[PDB]
């Protein structure tokens, strides 16, 4: 009566002792690749009908940080896919208001989305999967689910997922992550894999008649096509956990007829503003472009670094939440300025390089800081505490650079390490 | 009994990568295991600063720079690295009476040029730099402790010699761990000086035994022990230093701490030969680093060294012969970056199709396989020749993909970032 989860076997895998908050277990569990040091990761992308806002930025920056930690810090081999939802009721409706076709609208806002991602130093994924380019694959995916007896066709030409049949199977559980969130149909909870189109909507041909993919089947199809029958990581905002992500699991399990399509399901917390999710529906949003006319990429990334990725956060506007981010960015800038000049201007001809007690104390604190930050990253990508550890080290390096005769090589190694961590954070100085 | 023992560090609580390194203490490739956590305490013997550095010096310090970058940037070990400057030596004293600019000033001049040459070759400064002239007092105290442990004696002239026979007698000590077969004021001829009584008009320093100078080997034992302590993860130098210099350091340091293993992994770079012989100031066959840099770039010189396994000897053919291949490779890397950056720059997300095709999948498979190949090469005693070849092969395929196939912008960027990461690890700059 309660879903089971299979931790992957550790034999032959890269083992870091990283723990992650897995929505499949509702707990922090050890992260173990399916294969070697490889990580196959699908992340749900945007619905491209309008500009991206600060809440979208929080989710993609947070997962960009996690990806950089996984790749640059831990040296996992990450194969990442992000989709573009360029077929959607929202796109269709917006396109009839603006009197532009659905494709030209979608391409415009996909373009702006990637521009906004680049402006925030978010890395592009390995693969970008647009629904409009995968419709034929979605149809074949739906055919096999029907052939496995987990979907049925209405008289209208729609196709619905058969929840009751899926639950009946001993090897399958419906709504693994939110069990308690559960006319032409068998049961009301059945959701559409193929929607029969009205003759005026955009549509595609299929064995069941002209229609469009249902929302959830788009992501099962695209992720399965590129990454296969086992994903190491699937991610998205917490709102997507049910029904979207639980429905993807059911569809993909039905397609492959196995019991675990995703090993680790990661959900970022929402960015709130004045207590409510930043949302286009609520008219309380700040576009990324507007945000970047007031704050820098570094400052916005520091905002997200200060908040644990899987917890919700509140944004206080009119600069309130950004005061601290600006101060921290200012301290990193001034730290780098001094250390870079001291390295550049150091004169090996005239210096004394005896290793003093002050050099030894700074070095001990340096190595201890590396160990603290390692433990923070292993603790479910705890960037708030890793950022604080860096701040504390900088406070001491600043004292040292002002007062002590300086060990040029120690300062250079410290600079390289802090740069390495800032690269992992996505900060550019 | 008659053969030295080596103790592999325990694996419990350590970073374990399955890296194997060629350990001169075992004369074999053995798994590298940190003494503590993921830390590596590493001392590398530095230059004797009386003249310009030459290409053979460059090979040793670039090779250890590559190894350090692999350990830190690739494997994420925490490396605490010390390199010394031998600025007190008989060569420096003799050179300074010829040059007449003063002994300290001459040594400092050629130390400065050594660091300039290292800077020109993109070699990273170590964590700590230990000059003998700044450590003489600590050296005197180190010698005092060895005498107090009965492993050194004082001659009537005021020199101090290490007592080999007393040292070997101890069951816990073995003399010449790495080259066992290489073995008037003295007890035995094989005794070596820890303190040399100064002759008139030479530079000298005070000591309890009279004015003198350190012996060569005690400088490195003292400086390494002072900063890094009683167990070094790695000690390194050119192969010529293995005996007598490095074996004597082990004996001195074991005598100081009265234990049996001061160094866990002793690594020796192979010599650069030219026309069949070690490039050597004595043979008049050397090329200075500066001369080399008026003809070739940092990248090309580092590629020369990446193409040769660090612990094997290599042959340098001059007049550009050995550099032809290095120039070709460097040009192909420059051209690769030029092309891929233009393809990325010219890519239009509006007008493209991004379906993940068979060609995209085949390139991705090749990419991931290249990562695993390069990983096994680095684990195989830092095999940069095979890792460089893997990158070359991958680039050949990326070039084909960019010319004809519709390109996955994200895949091209990710591959460029990986190649940048490996090139950062090699010390190449594009
Ligand atoms: N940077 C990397 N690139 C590629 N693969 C990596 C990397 N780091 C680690 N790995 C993979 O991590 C795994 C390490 O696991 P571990 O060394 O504990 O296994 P093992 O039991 O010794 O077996 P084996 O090494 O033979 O798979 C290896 O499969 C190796 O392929
Ligand atoms: N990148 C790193 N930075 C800092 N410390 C590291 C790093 N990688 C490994 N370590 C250190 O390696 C030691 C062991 O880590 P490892 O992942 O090998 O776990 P383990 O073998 O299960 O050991 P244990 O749980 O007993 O520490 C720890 O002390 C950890 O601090
Ligand atoms: N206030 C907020 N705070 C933090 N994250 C937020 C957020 N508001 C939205 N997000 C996150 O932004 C991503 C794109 O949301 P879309 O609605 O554009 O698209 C879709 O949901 C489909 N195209 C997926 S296939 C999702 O992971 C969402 O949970
Ligand atoms: N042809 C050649 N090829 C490759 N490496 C070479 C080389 N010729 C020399 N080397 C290496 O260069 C380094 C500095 O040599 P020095 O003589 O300057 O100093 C000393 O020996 C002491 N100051 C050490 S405390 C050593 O590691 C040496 O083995
Ligand atoms: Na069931
Ligand atoms: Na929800
Ligand atoms: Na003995
Ligand atoms: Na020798
Ligand atoms: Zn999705
Ligand atoms: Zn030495």
């Amino acid at each position: 009566s309660l879903p089971k989860w299979n931790q992957p076997s550790k034999e032959g895998k890269k083992i870091t002792n990283l723990f992650v908050n897995n929505s499949l277990t509702h707990s922090k569990v050890e992260f173990i690749p399916q294969e070697g040091n490889k990580i196959k990761w699908y992340a749900c992308g945007p619905t491209v009908y309008d500009a991206a806002h600060l809440g979208h930025a929080r989710t993609y920056v947070s997962f960009d940080i996690i990806r950089r930690i996984l790749v640059n810090y831990f040296k996992y081999d990450v194969f990442m896919v992000i989709n573009i939802t360029d077929i959607d009721d929202k796109i269709i409706k917006r396109s009839v208001e603006e009197k532009i076709g659905f494709t030209e609208l979608a391409r415009k806002w996909e373009y702006e989305f990637w521009e906004d991602m680049k402006s925030l130093n978010v890395l592009l994924p390995t693969a970008i999967t647009r629904v409009s380019e995968y419709v034929g694959d979605i149809v074949k995916y739906i055919e096999k689910i029907i052939e496995n007896k987990y979907a049925y066709v209405s008289e209208e030409g729609s196709v619905y997922f058969d929840i009751d049949e899926f639950k009946k199977s001993e090897k399958h559980f419906y709504a693994r992550m939110e069990p308690l969130s559960v006319k032409k149909k068998k049961n009301a909870y059945d959701f559409a894999l193929w929607k029969s189109s009205k003759p005026n909507e955009p549509h595609w041909d299929s064995p069941w008649g002209k229609g469009r993919p249902g929302w959830h089947i788009e992501c099962s199809t695209m992720a399965s096509n590129i990454l296969g029958d086992v994903l190491d990581i699937h991610s998205g905002g917490i709102d997507l956990r049910f029904p979207h992500h639980d429905n993807e699991l059911a569809q993909s399990e039905a397609f492959f007829d196995h019991s675990q399509w995703v090993n680790y399901f990661l959900h970022s917390g929402h960015l709130h503003i004045e207590g409510l999710k930043m949302s286009k529906s609520l008219k309380n949003f700040i576009t990324i472009k507007n945000m970047l006319t007031k704050y820098t990429s570094n400052q916005i990334r520091i905002l997200f670094l200060l908040n644990k990725w899987d917890n919700f956060m509140n944004y206080s506007p009119n600069g309130e939440s950004m005061v601290q981010c600006i101060e921290i960015d200012k301290s990193f800038t001034n730290f780098f300025a001094i250390i870079l000049m001291k390295i550049k201007n150091f004169d090996l001809n005239s210096c004394n390089l005896y290793w003093s007690d002050a050099d030894n104390k700074l070095n001990l604190l340096f190595r201890q800081t590396k160990n603290k930050i390692h433990e923070h990253f292993l603790d479910n990508f705890n960037t708030p505490d890793a950022l604080l550890a860096i701040q504390k080290l900088i406070t001491e390096i600043n004292i040292y650079m002002d007062k002590e005769k300086i060990q040029i090589g120690l300062l250079l190694e410290i600079k390289h390490y802090i740069n390495f961590i800032f690269d992992t954070f996505g900060l550019i100085y």
